């Protein structure tokens, strides 16, 4: 664990909620598994303290 490759700036940002810090907006991508829960799903990093958790599409 010594190096990374993460990206903010980048990546069009959706108006949601931060169940951390209270935000109101945050980052959002997709990220398909394999299948055991929630086939392709979509994470949501918050545009204030930095967490992300996860959608159901
Ligand atoms: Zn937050």
């Amino acid at each position: 664990g010594s190096h990374m490759e993460q990206d903010l700036k980048t990546l069009p940002t959706t108006k949601i909620t931060c169940p951390k810090c209270g935000n109101d907006t945050a980052y959002w991508w997709e990220m398909q598994t394999r299948a055991g829960d929630e086939p392709s799903t979509i994470f949501y990093k918050c545009t204030k303290c930095g967490h992300t958790w996860r959608s159901y599409e």
